[PDB]
């Protein structure tokens, strides 16, 4: 067994303190273990988000724009847990695609069957004014010019939505596919568990403070150094159990779990933080269907 | 007469601490009293800037890059005043139109008669690198569409360039002629003395820590608040006899125009600033055959 002894595990990509060579190979290997595993992942990291948020004081009244929302399954999970907590906020949910009927007859969520560009959001923006605005964005076209589109779609998304956060939908292009530098957002690049098996993929979260906007230029060797780092997370680190990890599942990804939902809120108390994840991680793969 | 007495001139527009109504009858007026002001205007903006880069050791061995250069008569006195000073520099003037022919025949001087585009600006960044650049834009198309489109093309010069500090054009559209928010680099709102009387327009002067790129958002109201202060500005300050300015000539533009001068580095020692800045001016008034 691959055992190990963890403080905590890695929350932001710059955590990752070692790097390996990416082994093409590992795209064969089994990418998911779940069922359902993607709407796990999403509903994490969109709960320790949207709590964050809640924490600063800034999520009660928003108005949570989600672009890239269908299926969207785990949605209704994380709006009800909100309803409950006594958080008044409306959902706009945007995508082409249909969205999963447990969704409808809510007066707080409205969805839209609509593809996003940037005259629609011009529209959306003079249509919720004067309300707050929380952007969530998981849009999906790949290769890298779907990759640097998409990006380019998410930073109009903010310039012309103009939201107090948002989280944003960030995979670096691979290294021997760039085309060239970009820029994103700046924001904490937040690791997801449960990602696929060897997915390089994170989520950029933002606060927006003042009227100004922070971007940051991404360059090649940044593409090698996300490709390493990655790899040697993936490879590595999530294949760790975690043996001083007292839960009833000593993985790395329930450890990683463990740290994200001890910050969410609850109305029910708990005399343990270990007490209150067993019950959200409970209720959450219930809500699932993992077993 | 019109006499008052100043610590200061302002500065940057932040410090205007006053605002008038508009009045449009203000177009009609005499726009410009000396001859080749608009020369001087520039000279003395792009003096400040660059001085400003050399205090802070970033202008030694850089390219300049120029885009809206022509004629660019004035261009040719900074360069000889940083050339023999001893600086390194290399100059790379581009525009469609024709420079003066005084900045030919000089080997740090390349002249490039070429409207820039993005694909253009991607090329002469692969063909200076590895070289620091320093950017410097003056381009004109007007209407608030023409605008926005500079400021458009302003931007991605600075993304695809990457300069370690750039100098940008900016006048914010008339609030009655609003289309659309937009965003502009962070930087400083320079004041420039000798602009035409009633002009809007300073320079952004940047400079570029890290690899990030700090943006700001214009709205209409803060459209509004650029003209009130703008007009202010100029039918009341600029037209101001500062009586305890003890200098050959005590009209606002003239103590503005000194303020700038003081920054500016020369070979020769004086006794005093005012002795510098009389050499200076002296200096530049002959070069551009201003009486
Ligand atoms: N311009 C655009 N506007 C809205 N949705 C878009 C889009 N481009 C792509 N998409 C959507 O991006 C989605 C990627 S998968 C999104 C999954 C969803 N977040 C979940 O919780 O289940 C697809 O449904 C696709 O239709
Ligand atoms: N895309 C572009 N690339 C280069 N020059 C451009 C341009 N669009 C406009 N221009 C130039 O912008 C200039 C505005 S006037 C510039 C004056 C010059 N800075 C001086 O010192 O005299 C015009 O010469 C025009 O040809
Ligand atoms: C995950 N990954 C791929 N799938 C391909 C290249 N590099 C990489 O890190
Ligand atoms: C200078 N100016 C104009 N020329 C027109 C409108 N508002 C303004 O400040």
């Amino acid at each position: 067994m691959d055992v190990v002894s963890l403080d905590k595990p890695f929350m932001y990509f710059e955590e990752i303190d070692n790097e390996l060579d990416y082994e093409p190979e590992s795209a064969n290997e089994v990418a998911k273990k779940l069922p359902y595993q993607g709407q796990l992942k999403l509903l994490l990291g969109e709960l320790f988000f949207l709590s964050k948020l809640q924490r600063h004081g800034i999520l009660d009244g928003a108005t949570v724009v989600y672009i890239g929302s269908a299926p969207g399954t785990h949605i209704r999970y994380l709006r009800d847990h909100f309803y409950n907590l006594g958080v008044i906020i409306k959902w706009m949910l945007i995508d082409g695609r249909h969205h999963d009927p447990i969704l409808n007859g809510l007066r707080d969520v409205t969805l839209v069957t609509r593809f996003v560009d940037e005259e629609y959001l011009r529209s959306i923006k003079k249509q919720l004014h004067p309300s707050k605005i929380i952007l969530i964005s998981d849009v999906r076209s790949p290769s890298t010019a779907d990759l640097l589109s998409n990006y380019a779609l998410q930073n109009v998304m903010i310039s012309i939505l103009n939201p107090v956060a948002s989280s944003l939908k960030w995979r670096c292009p691979f290294p021997d596919q760039w085309i060239k530098d970009f820029y994103i957002p700046h924001g904490n690049k937040m690791l997801q568990p449960f990602a696929p098996s060897y997915s390089a993929e994170m989520r950029l979260l933002s606060i927006y403070t003042g009227e100004n906007m922070r971007l940051t230029r991404v360059t090649k060797s940044d593409a090698v150094n996300y490709e390493k780092k990655m790899y040697y997370l993936n490879k590595i680190v999530r294949n760790k159990v975690v043996v001083n990890f007292d839960y009833p599942n000593q993985e790395y990804d329930y450890f990683h779990m463990y740290f994200m939902l001890r910050t969410v809120y609850c109305n029910k108390t708990f005399p343990t933080t270990k007490a209150k994840v067993l019950f959200l991680q409970q209720s959450i793969f219930r809500f699932l269907n993992i077993p």
